[PDB]
């Protein structure tokens, strides 16, 4: 396992430190 449940585990800005402040259902940062 990785960090989020709004994030498929594998992401490129969530890769060794976390960005997302809503963090278990949807997020306006990674698009
Ligand atoms: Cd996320
Ligand atoms: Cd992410
Ligand atoms: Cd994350
Ligand atoms: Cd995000």
């Amino acid at each position: 396992k990785s960090c989020c449940s709004c994030c498929p585990v594998g992401c490129s800005k969530c890769a060794q430190g976390c960005v997302c402040k809503g963090a278990a259902d949807k997020c306006t940062c990674c698009a």
